[PDB]
């Protein structure tokens, strides 16, 4: 959604997007809501983000985030901004994997709301 | 730093200034360069401006400026000048939130460099 998101990621996520929305009952609208700062703690959306992250090997089975690869995949300017934010917001914490991702998403968005994007 | 900036603003912003400088690793020098017409597109300064704006609800999570909140903060002397420059420079456009504010800052500084103040 933010205008910085690399064109390539739209194609790259297309397979897992579909699998992850189906697995979690996600709708397009929930996704669109996020860019606008309207993230809700609902499994259809929070587990969807976990699902997408796992598909890119960015989380393990306990929603521990691979910070190095996550940051490495971001464009230059986002990477700089994310380094600080992710130092704060990582390691993840929460009651389950989906909540861990929600907490992370919310933590990032407090300071860098354009940095945590969902598609 | 321009002489028109209300005294009160220096105190109004002091809390959010410190937080924003700490969050973005901004130096006082970078802030002082801005009045001097030296703004560089560097997150340490561009995201600091975003941070301060957001802190007073002058921008949203997509770095779209609220024109009315902007004018509200501005003194009477500047209402007329500010409106004209905002007319030409708004809406914000750019890759990420920090670039949006950099682009706005450059646009304003092109005709009204003393309107874009940073503290
Ligand atoms: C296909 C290679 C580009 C990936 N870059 S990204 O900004 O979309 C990104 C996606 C997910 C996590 C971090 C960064
Ligand atoms: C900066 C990290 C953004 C991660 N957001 S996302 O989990 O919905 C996601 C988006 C795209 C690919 C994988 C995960
Ligand atoms: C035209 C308005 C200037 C905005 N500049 S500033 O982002 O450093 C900022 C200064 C003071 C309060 C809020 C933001």
């Amino acid at each position: 959604a933010p205008d910085w998101v690399p064109p390539e990621v739209f194609d790259l996520v297309a397979e897992d997007k579909a699998r992850c929305m189906s697995e979690h009952g996600t709708t397009q609208a929930q996704i669109d809501d996020v860019a606008k700062g309207n993230l809700v703690n609902e499994p259809s959306i929070t587990c969807y983000m976990y699902c997408l992250l796992e598909a890119f090997s960015l989380v393990d089975d306990e929603a521990n985030v691979d910070e190095d690869i996550m940051l490495g995949l971001l464009p230059d300017q986002l990477q700089e901004r994310a380094q600080s934010v992710m130092g704060k917001c990582l390691p993840t914490s929460g009651s389950d994997n989906c909540n861990k991702i929600y907490n992370l998403a919310k933590c990032v968005q407090e300071s860098a709301p354009d940095v945590w994007f969902v598609i």
